[PDB]
Protein backbone atom coordinates (compact mmCIF):
# COMPACT_ATOMS: atom_id res chain seq x y z
CA UNK A 1 0.00 0.00 0.00
CA UNK A 2 1.21 3.92 -0.61
CA UNK A 3 1.93 6.42 2.34
CA UNK A 4 -1.63 7.87 0.76
CA UNK A 5 -3.55 4.46 0.88
CA UNK A 6 -1.96 4.11 4.36
CA UNK A 7 -2.74 7.37 5.73
CA UNK A 8 -6.37 7.34 4.23
CA UNK A 9 -7.08 3.92 6.53
CA UNK A 10 -5.78 5.84 9.54
CA UNK A 11 -8.26 8.41 9.43
CA UNK A 12 -11.05 5.82 8.33
CA UNK A 13 -10.17 3.91 11.08
CA UNK A 14 -10.28 7.17 13.58
CA UNK A 15 -12.97 8.45 12.08
CA UNK A 16 -14.94 5.01 12.71
CA UNK A 17 -13.94 5.08 16.03
CA UNK A 18 -14.90 8.16 16.51
CA UNK A 19 -18.76 7.70 15.25
CA UNK A 20 -19.09 4.37 17.16
CA UNK A 21 -18.04 5.98 20.71
CA UNK A 22 -20.56 8.89 19.63
CA UNK A 23 -23.61 6.59 19.15
CA UNK A 24 -23.12 4.69 22.23
CA UNK A 25 -23.38 8.07 24.23
CA UNK A 26 -26.20 9.69 21.94
CA UNK A 27 -23.61 12.11 21.30
CA UNK A 28 -25.02 14.22 18.40
CA UNK A 29 -22.53 15.00 15.70
CA UNK A 30 -21.75 16.24 12.09
CA UNK A 31 -19.20 15.22 10.72
CA UNK A 32 -18.26 16.74 6.93
CA UNK A 33 -15.58 14.87 4.05
CA UNK A 34 -14.77 16.94 1.58
CA UNK A 35 -14.00 15.63 -1.89
CA UNK A 36 -13.64 17.44 -4.88
CA UNK A 37 -15.70 19.85 -4.71
CA UNK A 38 -13.96 22.54 -2.65
CA UNK A 39 -15.68 23.67 0.92
CA UNK A 40 -13.71 26.83 1.62
CA UNK A 41 -16.80 29.18 2.31
CA UNK A 42 -18.25 26.54 4.72
CA UNK A 43 -14.96 25.78 6.44
CA UNK A 44 -14.26 29.76 6.77
CA UNK A 45 -17.42 29.82 9.16
CA UNK A 46 -15.79 27.55 11.74
CA UNK A 47 -13.37 27.55 14.18
CA UNK A 48 -10.24 26.90 12.61
CA UNK A 49 -8.07 23.51 13.55
CA UNK A 50 -6.15 22.46 11.03
CA UNK A 51 -5.53 19.52 13.00
CA UNK A 52 -4.07 15.84 12.58
CA UNK A 53 -7.45 13.29 13.01
CA UNK A 54 -7.59 11.53 15.85
CA UNK A 55 -10.80 9.34 17.32
CA UNK A 56 -10.03 11.22 20.51
CA UNK A 57 -10.31 15.03 19.04
CA UNK A 58 -13.24 13.78 17.24
CA UNK A 59 -14.88 12.80 20.25
CA UNK A 60 -13.15 15.63 22.20
CA UNK A 61 -14.96 18.51 20.13
CA UNK A 62 -18.70 16.75 19.75
CA UNK A 63 -19.03 16.49 23.70
CA UNK A 64 -22.36 18.23 24.56
CA UNK A 65 -22.09 21.73 26.29
CA UNK A 66 -18.58 22.78 24.52
CA UNK A 67 -17.75 25.50 22.86
CA UNK A 68 -17.13 23.25 19.65
CA UNK A 69 -19.56 20.99 19.65
CA UNK A 70 -22.62 22.98 17.75
CA UNK A 71 -22.11 22.69 14.08
CA UNK A 72 -20.27 20.74 11.74
CA UNK A 73 -16.46 19.92 11.67
CA UNK A 74 -15.21 19.38 7.96
CA UNK A 75 -12.24 17.42 6.78
CA UNK A 76 -9.87 17.91 4.11
CA UNK A 77 -7.90 14.82 3.62
CA UNK A 78 -6.25 14.04 6.62
CA UNK A 79 -7.16 17.14 8.70
CA UNK A 80 -9.75 18.61 10.58
CA UNK A 81 -10.10 22.07 9.02
CA UNK A 82 -12.69 23.35 11.22
CA UNK A 83 -15.36 22.55 13.88
CA UNK A 84 -18.71 24.59 14.58
CA UNK A 85 -19.00 25.85 10.59
CA UNK A 86 -22.18 26.48 9.03
CA UNK A 87 -23.42 24.48 6.73
CA UNK A 88 -27.20 25.00 4.30
CA UNK A 89 -30.29 23.64 5.41
CA UNK A 90 -31.95 21.32 2.90
CA UNK A 91 -35.43 21.47 2.22
CA UNK A 92 -35.92 18.24 0.54
CA UNK A 93 -39.06 16.43 1.61
CA UNK A 94 -37.24 12.87 2.13
CA UNK A 95 -35.76 13.76 5.34
CA UNK A 96 -37.97 12.33 7.92
CA UNK A 97 -39.86 15.12 9.86
CA UNK A 98 -38.56 13.45 12.99
CA UNK A 99 -35.25 14.68 12.22
CA UNK A 100 -33.90 18.10 13.39
CA UNK A 101 -31.06 20.32 12.13
CA UNK A 102 -27.42 17.77 12.12
CA UNK A 103 -29.35 15.96 9.15
CA UNK A 104 -30.55 18.98 7.23
CA UNK A 105 -27.92 20.43 7.41
CA UNK A 106 -25.92 17.45 5.96
CA UNK A 107 -28.67 16.82 3.55
CA UNK A 108 -28.08 20.90 2.12
CA UNK A 109 -24.50 20.41 1.93
CA UNK A 110 -24.75 17.34 0.32
CA UNK A 111 -27.09 19.28 -2.53
CA UNK A 112 -24.27 21.43 -3.50
CA UNK A 113 -20.82 19.27 -3.00
CA UNK A 114 -19.76 15.85 -3.71
CA UNK A 115 -18.93 15.80 0.51
CA UNK A 116 -20.20 12.99 2.43
CA UNK A 117 -21.78 13.81 5.47
CA UNK A 118 -22.16 11.55 8.69
CA UNK A 119 -24.55 12.52 11.25
CA UNK A 120 -25.17 10.76 15.07
CA UNK A 121 -28.51 11.64 15.92
CA UNK A 122 -28.64 12.25 20.00
CA UNK A 123 -32.04 11.08 19.78
CA UNK A 124 -31.49 7.42 19.27
CA UNK A 125 -27.64 7.27 18.68
CA UNK A 126 -28.35 6.26 14.98
CA UNK A 127 -25.89 6.79 12.15
CA UNK A 128 -26.92 8.29 8.73
CA UNK A 129 -24.98 9.42 5.54
CA UNK A 130 -25.75 12.43 3.31
CA UNK A 131 -24.60 12.22 -0.29
CA UNK A 132 -25.49 13.79 -3.18
CA UNK A 133 -28.93 15.17 -1.73
CA UNK A 134 -30.22 11.88 -0.01
CA UNK A 135 -30.44 10.85 3.76
CA UNK A 136 -29.13 7.22 3.74
CA UNK A 137 -30.43 6.11 7.54
CA UNK A 138 -29.64 3.34 10.47
CA UNK A 139 -26.06 2.04 9.25
CA UNK A 140 -24.51 -0.31 10.85
CA UNK A 141 -20.36 -0.34 12.05
CA UNK A 142 -19.81 -2.77 8.95
CA UNK A 143 -21.87 -0.17 5.87
CA UNK A 144 -20.04 2.94 7.66
CA UNK A 145 -16.94 2.08 7.13
CA UNK A 146 -17.71 0.28 3.40
CA UNK A 147 -19.08 3.51 2.76
CA UNK A 148 -16.15 5.23 3.82
CA UNK A 149 -13.45 2.71 2.10
CA UNK A 150 -15.63 3.41 -1.39
CA UNK A 151 -15.52 7.67 -1.11
CA UNK A 152 -11.57 7.22 -1.10
CA UNK B 1 3.76 42.95 13.08
CA UNK B 2 2.43 39.85 12.02
CA UNK B 3 4.76 37.64 14.70
CA UNK B 4 3.44 40.29 17.99
CA UNK B 5 0.16 40.22 16.39
CA UNK B 6 -0.10 36.34 16.01
CA UNK B 7 2.00 36.30 19.88
CA UNK B 8 -1.12 38.48 21.64
CA UNK B 9 -3.69 36.20 19.57
CA UNK B 10 -2.15 33.33 21.07
CA UNK B 11 -1.89 34.54 24.90
CA UNK B 12 -5.57 35.83 24.44
CA UNK B 13 -6.44 32.63 23.53
CA UNK B 14 -4.82 30.92 26.56
CA UNK B 15 -6.22 33.63 28.94
CA UNK B 16 -9.73 32.85 27.77
CA UNK B 17 -9.25 29.17 28.56
CA UNK B 18 -7.64 29.25 31.62
CA UNK B 19 -10.89 31.59 32.77
CA UNK B 20 -12.99 29.27 31.59
CA UNK B 21 -11.85 26.35 33.24
CA UNK B 22 -10.66 27.97 36.31
CA UNK B 23 -14.39 29.49 36.85
CA UNK B 24 -15.56 25.44 36.44
CA UNK B 25 -12.84 24.06 38.05
CA UNK B 26 -11.74 22.10 35.29
CA UNK B 27 -8.05 20.57 35.86
CA UNK B 28 -6.00 21.33 33.38
CA UNK B 29 -2.06 21.10 32.58
CA UNK B 30 -0.52 23.23 29.30
CA UNK B 31 3.01 23.38 29.20
CA UNK B 32 4.98 26.29 26.68
CA UNK B 33 7.72 24.58 24.75
CA UNK B 34 10.88 27.56 25.32
CA UNK B 35 14.10 26.56 24.10
CA UNK B 36 14.95 23.19 25.68
CA UNK B 37 13.26 21.27 22.91
CA UNK B 38 10.74 19.14 24.16
CA UNK B 39 9.98 16.23 21.00
CA UNK B 40 10.32 13.26 23.37
CA UNK B 41 7.69 14.67 25.44
CA UNK B 42 5.23 15.60 22.67
CA UNK B 43 5.60 12.11 21.45
CA UNK B 44 4.21 10.42 24.23
CA UNK B 45 0.91 12.08 23.56
CA UNK B 46 -1.90 12.22 20.80
CA UNK B 47 -0.93 14.20 17.83
CA UNK B 48 -2.93 17.43 17.03
CA UNK B 49 -0.22 20.46 15.23
CA UNK B 50 -3.64 22.43 15.85
CA UNK B 51 -4.05 25.93 15.56
CA UNK B 52 -4.68 27.76 19.01
CA UNK B 53 -8.53 28.89 19.68
CA UNK B 54 -9.70 29.19 23.42
CA UNK B 55 -12.84 26.85 21.76
CA UNK B 56 -10.31 24.20 21.15
CA UNK B 57 -8.32 24.51 24.44
CA UNK B 58 -11.48 24.48 26.70
CA UNK B 59 -12.47 21.13 24.69
CA UNK B 60 -9.33 19.58 25.14
CA UNK B 61 -9.65 19.27 29.00
CA UNK B 62 -13.15 18.56 29.16
CA UNK B 63 -12.93 15.97 32.19
CA UNK B 64 -14.09 12.62 31.59
CA UNK B 65 -12.90 12.59 27.71
CA UNK B 66 -10.06 11.31 25.80
CA UNK B 67 -7.89 14.37 25.72
CA UNK B 68 -8.32 15.66 28.50
CA UNK B 69 -5.52 13.39 30.48
CA UNK B 70 -2.12 14.83 30.37
CA UNK B 71 -0.51 17.66 29.03
CA UNK B 72 -1.05 19.85 26.20
CA UNK B 73 2.64 21.00 24.89
CA UNK B 74 2.68 23.92 22.55
CA UNK B 75 5.22 24.82 20.38
CA UNK B 76 5.77 27.32 17.13
CA UNK B 77 2.24 29.16 18.04
CA UNK B 78 0.82 25.64 17.78
CA UNK B 79 -1.05 23.02 19.93
CA UNK B 80 1.48 20.38 19.27
CA UNK B 81 -0.27 17.13 21.21
CA UNK B 82 -2.01 16.76 23.87
CA UNK B 83 -2.56 13.55 26.47
CA UNK B 84 1.17 13.86 26.97
CA UNK B 85 3.20 12.46 29.74
CA UNK B 86 5.06 14.77 31.83
CA UNK B 87 7.66 14.29 34.64
CA UNK B 88 6.61 14.24 38.00
CA UNK B 89 8.75 16.28 40.22
CA UNK B 90 10.09 14.56 43.44
CA UNK B 91 10.63 18.17 45.20
CA UNK B 92 9.54 18.44 48.96
CA UNK B 93 9.05 22.18 48.59
CA UNK B 94 5.70 21.65 46.75
CA UNK B 95 2.40 22.52 48.89
CA UNK B 96 1.62 19.38 50.36
CA UNK B 97 -2.03 19.28 49.52
CA UNK B 98 -1.48 19.95 45.80
CA UNK B 99 -1.49 16.65 43.56
CA UNK B 100 -0.11 15.21 40.60
CA UNK B 101 -1.26 17.71 37.85
CA UNK B 102 0.76 20.66 39.45
CA UNK B 103 3.90 17.86 40.55
CA UNK B 104 4.20 17.54 36.58
CA UNK B 105 4.37 21.17 35.79
CA UNK B 106 6.97 21.61 38.41
CA UNK B 107 9.07 17.96 36.88
CA UNK B 108 8.53 19.28 33.20
CA UNK B 109 10.32 22.63 34.44
CA UNK B 110 13.06 21.50 36.83
CA UNK B 111 14.41 20.16 33.29
CA UNK B 112 14.02 22.59 30.00
CA UNK B 113 13.05 26.07 30.63
CA UNK B 114 9.37 25.66 29.66
CA UNK B 115 6.55 27.61 31.03
CA UNK B 116 3.92 25.22 32.16
CA UNK B 117 -0.28 26.30 33.44
CA UNK B 118 -2.12 24.58 35.85
CA UNK B 119 -5.69 25.07 36.51
CA UNK B 120 -6.61 22.83 40.00
CA UNK B 121 -9.80 20.81 39.92
CA UNK B 122 -9.68 21.26 43.62
CA UNK B 123 -10.29 25.18 43.87
CA UNK B 124 -10.13 26.53 40.08
CA UNK B 125 -6.64 27.86 41.19
CA UNK B 126 -4.26 29.33 38.42
CA UNK B 127 -0.58 28.65 38.88
CA UNK B 128 2.76 28.65 36.50
CA UNK B 129 5.66 26.14 36.99
CA UNK B 130 8.94 27.62 35.65
CA UNK B 131 12.53 26.75 36.76
CA UNK B 132 11.40 24.10 38.91
CA UNK B 133 9.34 26.48 41.27
CA UNK B 134 5.46 26.75 41.37
CA UNK B 135 3.42 30.10 41.30
CA UNK B 136 0.07 29.91 42.89
CA UNK B 137 -2.90 31.17 42.82
CA UNK B 138 -2.19 34.16 40.12
CA UNK B 139 -4.59 36.76 39.03
CA UNK B 140 -5.86 37.08 35.05
CA UNK B 141 -3.56 39.78 35.48
CA UNK B 142 -0.92 38.09 36.76
CA UNK B 143 -0.97 35.06 34.11
CA UNK B 144 -1.09 37.71 31.83
CA UNK B 145 2.22 39.46 33.03
CA UNK B 146 4.02 35.94 32.72
CA UNK B 147 3.14 34.91 29.50
CA UNK B 148 3.87 38.56 28.36
CA UNK B 149 7.62 38.35 30.23
CA UNK B 150 8.35 34.73 28.75
CA UNK B 151 7.73 36.04 25.24
CA UNK B 152 9.63 39.40 25.67
C1 LIG C 1 5.72 31.45 19.33
N1 LIG C 1 4.77 31.41 20.45
C2 LIG C 1 4.29 30.25 21.18
O1 LIG C 1 4.57 29.11 21.01
C3 LIG C 1 3.29 30.77 22.25
C4 LIG C 1 2.55 30.11 23.23
C5 LIG C 1 1.72 30.85 24.08
C6 LIG C 1 1.63 32.24 23.98
C7 LIG C 1 2.36 32.90 23.00
C8 LIG C 1 3.19 32.14 22.15
C9 LIG C 1 4.13 32.58 21.01
O2 LIG C 1 3.30 33.18 20.05
MG1 LIG D 1 -32.53 1.00 6.48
Amino acid sequence: PTPVEEAQQKTIEAITKAINYMAKRRIGALLTIERDTGMGDYIETGIPLNAKVSSELLINIFIPNTPLHDGAVIMKNNEIAAAACYLPLSESPFISKELGTRHRAAVGISEVTDSLTIIVSEETGGVSVAKNGDLHRELTEEALKEMLEAEF
